[PDB]
């Protein structure tokens, strides 16, 4: 399936919500697919989010909180590296995990044991065969995920980078 891959909104996509997005696919099986947009900050600082979740974080390092999708804006997801060592954690792909337990939030609050990360509120979901049908009719572009797209690159440069990455192993004129 397409787990660990990134969906890229084509430049011509008219969808008001998904236009200009890069979506990391966390899960994709026979029942559907679920993803997290990785290039759209919500305009919320990590300290604000932690405090709202009743977690002290007076010394937490500044970090953006992402809008992961249009569904369940209450649900938080932390993307990070290493093994799924936390209480509720799953390995998605090459050294990348998604954790929904609160233990990792305490780690983030104290600036330790987390490393590079993204925390997103909300997610994107597709029903059975839905994503496959959309891809079939050319609704999405696709590229492999990597550390730059998920963690290193500035959020506002991720769509361009993903769009360009398509051309690393195939003839692709990004223009």
């Amino acid at each position: 399936y397409l787990t660990h891959r990134c969906l890229i909104a084509p430049p011509e996509m008219a969808d008001d919500f998904f236009a200009n997005t890069v979506i990391y696919l966390a899960r994709h099986d026979e029942e559907g697919a679920q993803g997290i947009i990785i290039n759209r900050p919500a305009g919320i600082q990590i300290k604000e989010l932690l405090n709202d979740l009743d977690i002290d974080a007076d010394n937490v390092n500044p970090h953006e909180v992402l809008q992961g999708g249009p569904l369940r804006p209450e649900a938080g997801f932390v993307l990070h590296t290493g093994q799924p060592t936390w209480h509720s954690s799953i390995a998605v792909g090459e050294n990348v995990c998604i954790t929904t337990s609160k233990d990792i939030l305490d780690a983030i609050a104290h600036n330790e044991g987390v490393g590079r990360y993204q925390i997103a509120l909300g997610y994107a979901s597709w029903g059975k065969n839905q994503l496959e049908d959309e891809i079939a009719r050319g609704d999405w572009l696709i590229c492999d995920a990597d550390m730059d797209l998920i963690f290193n690159l500035p959020y506002d440069d991720r769509w361009d980078a993903a769009y360009k990455k398509i051309g690393v192993d195939r003839t692709w004129l990004a223009s």
